[PDB]
Parts: C-alpha cells; structure tokens; sequence
C-alpha cells in the first residue's frame, strides 16, 4: 500500500551530508519525495511509496550519515499526492 | 552488523495493542529486545540485531497498529548487550 510520511528530524542533522545521504538511500529503496534544511536547524522531508520502503527509510533517518546525531523524529501520515523521484529542495 | 537502539515512543500509543504488535513485528523481522508501557503514557523499547532489521522495525514503530497515532520517536544508539528474542515486559 502506498503511504506518505511527513518528517521533522532534530539533533545534529545539518552540515553532515544528511540531505545527500537521504536522497541516496531513498533512491536505493525506491522512495519518492523531498528533503531540506530548515532555518531552525532541523530537517524536513516527505516520503512516499510502498509502506515497507518508506518505513525502511524512516528507520534509516534515525541513524543518518556517520556524523549525524538524530535525537528525535516527528512523523505525520498523510494522503499520497503522486510524488515522483526523490529530490533535495530549498 | 549488529546495532542496539533504545526507543521512546509518544502519542496515542497505549491501549491500542502496541506492545503485542511490536513483538509480532519484531519476531517477523528477527529483532531482539523488549517493549513496555511507562506510567507517563509513552512506550519504551530496546531493539537489537542487524541494522537493516532494526531500522525496519523503527520505521514500523512510527506507524504502529491501526489505532496508534505516533507523534514522536526518540532513539538512542548503544552498544549491543546480547539480547535474545523479543519480549513484552513491565
Ligand atoms: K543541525
Ligand atoms: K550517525
Ligand atoms: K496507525
């Protein structure tokens, strides 16, 4: 079943290649959506695809690239909008 | 590789069969550890095993059983201790 998850990731998550890494991981898992850094220092992302794939990426996001230290993730499930491909946005 | 994750799950997470469901899901993925309800209304869990499997379970934990509404998950990575099997504790 196709699901859509809206994430907010906190901790030491910027300046560690998080966006690039999530995109890489997303493509490998086949997840669509986007990711971006917010001015408050957190990371925001939209994941859309098969629940198994999205959940796998959510789990990975709690680890992130080597230098990342995620202390918390807030998820909001929503209705899919037809996202295609995973991109790094502003 | 083997990893250990300490979780704190918040939201509408108790009285929805979360513990039973996480145990079921854990056995299916082959994750070791435990889960339990805390008096402050949150859920606490320890997941240990191959990172791919643990991450999969963490992702699932953001969805949880049908009635569950997870608003936040706090993860803390630690050194594995040799957990074996997944159980529901007090
Ligand atoms: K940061
Ligand atoms: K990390
Ligand atoms: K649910």
């Amino acid at each position: 079943a196709i699901v859509r998850a809206h994430l907010k990731i906190y901790g030491r998550v910027q300046g560690v290649g998080f966006r690039w890494s999530m995109q890489r991981e997303a493509r490998k898992l086949g997840v669509n959506g986007w990711v971006r850094n917010l001015p408050d220092g957190s990371v925001e992302a939209v994941l859309e695809g098969d629940e198994e794939r999205v959940e796998a990426l959510i789990g990975w996001a709690h680890q992130g690239p080597p230098l990342a230290r995620v202390t918390r993730v807030e998820v909001k499930w929503e209705q899919p909008k037809g996202e295609k491909g995973f991109r790094i946005v502003a």
